[PDB]
């Protein structure tokens, strides 16, 4: 389960990376 | 400690996968 | 290791929120 946790971590953590670019540009665009 | 780690984790995910869906609409309608 | 994963999530957490904020602000100027 540590890995398990880790691992989701890490996905959440490409997942806001990825949601953030996608909101800027959102941002840029109106 | 670990169950309540797995219990934020799956709760962040699940708000990452709704904002992701409101993003899309929003692309949609903006465009380009 | 445990600990390390604790600051991770509480720093996702406040992203999230902050993200919540932005498309709630896009939401309505799109509409």
């Amino acid at each position: 389960r540590m890995k398990q946790l880790e691992d989701k971590v890490e996905e959440l953590l490409s997942k806001t990376y990825h949601l953030e670019n996608e909101v800027a540009r959102l941002k840029k665009l109106v």
